[PDB]
């Protein structure tokens, strides 16, 4: 990663490596893995990101899907950023291609140069953006449940049902507005009869805290 | 987080991440989780706070309640701090909205800029204030006992009864004066007959040390 | 905590937090907990000390007693240091009250200012002094044995008896002179007959090493 | 390893040593060991690399093969870089031989000098290149399966079959084009009848995500 | 502890504290504890040394003996270094007493001042010298065996017998010359008949390596 | 150890101490212990090396042999470097004896002075050289097998036999040329009949990779 205020490079630490490896080993592709990854890769160069992706043993279907997503995003970057032929002048650096951002055709020194230039070319955060895109696609693909099937059991406490509902919702492919519709439409509709009656008695503008308080004793 | 004396940024450490994750995994929403959180987020940017909140897997009902609380506080901030339309001048930065403080519509560089400006705009400690508000609401909502039900058993040592009393009291929703009333009224009233007689013999102005010393042999 | 030689602030580390929490979890209020606390809080601000006290879950009777002790010491500080009304001038800081030293009515910046001023106002070491006072009161209150009841068994090796004696003595409420009297009077008196005869044969000015050597084979 | 921006030397850390040793102990010569090694040796001198190779106990057949590969690459370097006889002048350093790059005939100071000179002679990354070459040869030699034998079982979920396929493919000796041919030819051909029919119905240009989605319910 | 080259103070780390505590918990007063202590206290102030001694729970007989030894050494220091009455001048510091070196009557700032002055008054290494003296007395007092009782068994391999011999010898109270006599006299004398015959056949000037090689097959 | 580029001293870390202690506890005197030691002592002063040697509990026969080896090397250093009588001048330091290099008659400051002088007198790397000499003698003395007894079993896979062969060879006392002879003469000679026939069919100049590939299916 890159850290008076001058940005200087630093190698990836054993604690970071082991933390990432253990996270993948234990939690597979649960949603919370994506922020953890993003937490362990703050300020990372494309070389560091490739290091974290390549140290994963197993799950090679998901890693291959991630490669294909990264290749798509790189091809799009090349389509939007055509390269200009010509010799690079002193005081400048070559403009990066898709494969340079993905760390396969650029050196560590070139990545440091792009990331420390003024103005900065943040290849690390771009590559990280692509990687998180692919990881999201994997997380949704490996989710075992659908939000339309989350229904409160006859004896199920309301809190547990809401936990299942919002976990599944966190795994879903939907914009924020579609998720607001799922909350405002499905949550009360799929509650059990007693809880459903009480929640309908609350009103259309009830907060989650008010709903869980209403069905608390139930 | 942000640390000659110049404030410089630093990424969140694997030890911090793992510590927070394990705390949530082991202690759920016991009261002591709130200071621990506040301890692990000293000097954190809104991005770091969002990182710690998003790495929590499960408990998604509580995390959703936390989102709603944060949205309420952000809406209030917008009501009290209306934005002024106009182009930002050199040497200045845009004034933050509620969503900028919550880290969803502001970049890392903007947060660093607000937090390092003179005078400082401490978006991290404001967002942290909102988060701790919501966490308190969760802690009270998930408390299994009420202070009016804590009664000393016939053979229960006075120390254990006081432990239960002040744990439950720590989970309660009450100002400091209401808590002083609960201490001065309920503690002796709900003791067992022998201890209650002795404590009544102490007097109205007895310290906790004197009360536990009086009922020690009992 | 606060660390060319200029004192600069630093957040509390996860290793410190976890170390303190585990110490309290494992050893309750054994004597050796007090130096450990003092070791984990070197250079701590009142905010750090409050962090370490508040992260303790359970033992809330002892924590409440600690609060009452801290309030007493703060009230005494206010009685000895009356505040002077008037506007604070540039180049100065307000003089702290008892609640400012205890970290409940002062900010982090004010504590840093007091602790880095020339001459220094060491609010952290003062608050720490109060806290260690209360912790001592707790340690003595929770000690299960009295020094007058430590008596050597008929087959007990002298070393084990001395271990019990000086552990209990370490838990006792007594000045150093009272402890010298307890050593010079009770240790030999409460030994078993054979050891007692030998130690009486040593003389009044025998060192502990000489006494344990004399009763070694016994 | 070597780290205002001036490159300064630093000893290898116990966390790095232990991490590498445990990786070799647990995962033998699985593919993901090679990036991990490369991650634990960022900025390493030839002395550090020799340290990591020599701390491996057991697997001495593979370590001997690695020695032979390194000797071959060193001999090639000597063939391409003949040494010029003559006294080294002040302000210069001797040009390295193959054994100097491999760390057996050069001192720590000479390696630091080559790696910090302007222009730099990166003996560490060259030696690391040779080492990774030999490690790849070992990984392929110890792979238990061939890509032509990976066939989907009659009840096997498509995801597991793809996992096996791309793990074995990761262990294979083949350029990227040969691997694209293996993907485009063998993956669908060796699927089970139902999945094979569906994938043939997809078309020749199907992405891996589309293929796993098509055979998901199957 | 105290660490451009200017000596600056630093608090004691949780890893140091835990390491020392675990060492005492696991190995009691085996000889190797003394260097470990000395390793964990490099550059320590008397406050740090008192911290490490006071965090030991149990073994209070040995800790009391250590207190008595420290008091003896302090009294001797006072006898050899009489204090001169008079007001301390600007640019000077008071000369330390025995109790100042032992950290009971001096502050942290005074210890830092003595240890950083030119010329330096190394109170930390002096106090450490006293502490190691007392620790040696404890180690010898708690040793269960005597060197005159270490005799090779009839079937005992020579290596194990030498291990026992030199462990016991390491616990002994003897100067280096007395230990050379114990080696040159007792080691061969107390070997078993066969080994003893062979070693006598070696000669008076045999090295330990030659002796263990001679009795290796035996 | 000793680390703008100026060499400054630093105390030995708890992670280094614990790593070394655990290595000795778990692996005794296997060959790979020697590089590990050398890895944990990069830049160490003679005081640090003596610290690592003295913290070893048990194996006191081997530690005594190490003392005798160190004494021999020190005596040789004294024979080759006679001391010159005379008062040391300002701007100079006394030239070290054998016991000064071994850290028994020199202080920490003198070692720092020798190791930081220009030109440097590297007492740490010299002492380390002696220590590694003695450690090698111990490793060879405690090896349970001889290279002339390593013979492939009738059903033994060739890889396992080569592992045993090169482990035992790593423990052997032989120069590199003697080891090349052992490889070129004994490895094929002591293989089982089938493998031996195939390897003889390879030819005299076969690489280890070619030999293990030839006998792979066998
Ligand atoms: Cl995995
Ligand atoms: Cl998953
Ligand atoms: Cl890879
Ligand atoms: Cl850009
Ligand atoms: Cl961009
Ligand atoms: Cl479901
Ligand atoms: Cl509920
Ligand atoms: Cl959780
Ligand atoms: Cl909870
Ligand atoms: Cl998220
Ligand atoms: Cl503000
Ligand atoms: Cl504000
Ligand atoms: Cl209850
Ligand atoms: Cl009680
Ligand atoms: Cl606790
Ligand atoms: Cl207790
Ligand atoms: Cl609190
Ligand atoms: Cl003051
Ligand atoms: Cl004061
Ligand atoms: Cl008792
Ligand atoms: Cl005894
Ligand atoms: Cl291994
Ligand atoms: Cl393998
Ligand atoms: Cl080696
Ligand atoms: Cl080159
Ligand atoms: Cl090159
Ligand atoms: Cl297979
Ligand atoms: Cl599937
Ligand atoms: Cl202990
Ligand atoms: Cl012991
Ligand atoms: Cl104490
Ligand atoms: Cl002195
Ligand atoms: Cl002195
Ligand atoms: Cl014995
Ligand atoms: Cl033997
Ligand atoms: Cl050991
Ligand atoms: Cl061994
Ligand atoms: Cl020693
Ligand atoms: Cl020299
Ligand atoms: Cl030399
Ligand atoms: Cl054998
Ligand atoms: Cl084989």
């Amino acid at each position: 990663p890159i850290v008076q205020g001058q940005m200087v490079h630093q190698a990836i630490s054993p604690a970071t490596l082991n933390a990432w490896v253990k996270v993948v080993e234990e939690k597979a592709f649960s949603p919370e893995v994506i922020p953890m990854f993003s937490a362990l890769s703050e300020g990372a160069t494309p070389q560091d990101l490739n290091t974290m992706l390549n140290t994963v043993g197993g799950h090679q279907a998901a890693m291959q899907m991630l490669k294909e997503t990264i290749n798509e995003e790189a091809a799009e970057w090349d389509r939007l950023h055509p390269v200009h032929a010509g010799p690079i002048a002193p005081g400048q650096m070559r403009e990066p291609r898709g494969s340079d951002i993905a760390g396969t055709t650029s050196t560590l020194q070139e990545q440091i140069g792009w990331m420390t230039h003024n103005p900065p070319i943040p290849v690390g955060e771009i590559y990280k953006r692509w990687i998180i895109l692919g990881l999201n696609k994997i997380v949704r693909m490996y989710s075992p449940t659908s939000i339309l099937d989350i229904r409160q059991g006859p004896k199920e406490p309301f809190r547990d049902y809401v936990d299942r509902f919002y976990k599944t919702l966190r795994a879903e492919q939907a914009s924020q507005e579609v998720k607001n519709w799922m909350t405002e439409t499905l949550l009360v509709q799929n509650a059990n009869p007693d809880c459903k009656t009480i929640l309908k008695a609350l009103g259309p503008g009830a907060t989650l805290e008010e709903m869980m308080t209403a069905c608390q004793g139930v």
